[PDB]
C-alpha cells in the first residue's frame, strides 16, 4: 500500500507519495513512453488502498480502481463509505469487508455529481496539503455535504496528481497554502480520457491524435494538441487510461 502523512510534510515527501502512487498501478506495456493501465483486473487485486494521515496522526484509507485510478470509496475508524455507483458497489465486496458498518454515499463519485452535492465547482474550492488534511478530517466524521468537497479535494490531490506531472507540481506550490486549481489543472482533469486515448490511437497513426484535444494553458488560452510532440503528451501526463475502458 502506499502512505502519506501530512505531519512533516514537505514538497518532497508529497512527490514521493505521489511517484509512489504511480508505481503501484500496474501495466504491461508504454505508449509513447507513459505506462498504459490495464483494460482489466479481476477481484481485489483490482484495488489499491492508500493510507493518508492527518496532521494529529489520525488516518482514512482509500480505495482506488488500479485501471483507472479512481477512488471507490474509503475507511474511516470502523466505517466504509463507497460512492453511489455500481463499480463502487462491485469493490465493497472486496475492501474494508472488515468494517463494522457500510455507508454509501448519496452520490456518485464524478466530478459532476460531486460538485452539486458539495454546493460549489472545483473552480472555487481551494486545493493543497493544507485542504488534504482538512478533507482527511472532514472524511472521519461523517456528514454528507462536507464529505462531497472533501472528496473533490481527495481526488484532484491524489488521483489527477499522479496522472499528471503539471497538477502534482501546482500541489507542491500549495502545500503551506491552499489555492483554488488553475484552469489548465481543471481542463487537464477534464481531459484525461480524451488525451489518452488520442495518445493510443496516435501508436498506428505516425503519432498524430486523430482528433485534437483542447486544453486550457497556465496563461489561460485555449491550446490545441494534435500529436505526440506536444509537451503535454511528452513530459506532463504520466498515465494512460486504457481506450478498452473509452
Ligand atoms: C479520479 C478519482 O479518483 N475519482 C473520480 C471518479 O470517481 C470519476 O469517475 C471522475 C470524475 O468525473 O474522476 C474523478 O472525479
Ligand atoms: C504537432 O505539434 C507541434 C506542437 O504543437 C507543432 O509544432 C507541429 O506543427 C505539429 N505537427 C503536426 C504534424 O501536426
Amino acid at each position: 500500500d502506499v502512505s502519506f502523512r501530512l505531519s512533516g510534510a514537505d514538497p518532497s515527501s508529497y512527490g514521493m507519495f505521489i511517484k509512489d502512487l504511480r508505481n503501484a498501478l500496474p501495466h504491461t506495456e508504454k505508449v509513447y513512453n507513459i505506462p498504459l493501465l490495464l483494460p482489466s483486473v479481476s477481484g481485489a487485486g483490482r484495488y489499491l488502498l492508500m493510507h493518508l494521515f492527518n496532521y494529529d496522526g489520525n488516518t482514512i484509507t482509500v480505495a482506488v480502481d488500479v485501471t483507472n485510478v479512481y477512488i471507490m470509496g474509503y475507511l474511516a475508524l470502523t466505517t466504509s463509505y463507497f460512492f453511489n455507483e455500481p463499480a463502487a458497489d462491485l469493490a465493497s465486496q472486496y475492501v474494508f469487508r472488515s468494517a463494522r458498518r457500510k455507508i454509501t454515499l448519496p452520490y456518485s463519485g464524478n466530478y459532476e455529481r460531486l460538485q452539486i452535492a458539495a454546493g460549489k465547482p472545483r473552480e472555487k474550492i481551494p486545493i493543497g496539503l493544507p485542504a488534504l488534511d482538512t478533507a482527511i478530517s472532514t472524511l472521519l466524521h461523517y456528514d454528507s455535504t462536507a464529505a462531497a468537497g472533501a472528496l473533490l479535494v481527495l481526488i484532484q490531490t491524489t488521483a489527477e496528481a499522479a496522472r499528471f506531472k503539471y497538477i502534482e507540481q501546482q500541489i507542491q506550490e500549495r502545500a503551506y497554502r491552499d489555492e483554488v486549481p488553475s484552469s489548465a489543472t481543471i481542463s487537464l482533469e477534464n481531459s484525461w480520457s480524451g488525451l489518452s486515448k488520442q495518445i493510443q490511437l496516435a501508436q498506428g497513426n505516425n503519432g498524430v491524435f486523430r482528433t485534437p484535444t483542447v486544453l486550457v494553458d497556465s496563461k489561460g488560452n485555449r491550446v490545441q494538441i494534435t500529436n505526440v510532440t506536444s509537451n503535454v503528451v511528452t513530459s506532463n501526463i504520466q498515465l494512460l487510461l486504457n481506450t478498452k475502458n473509452i
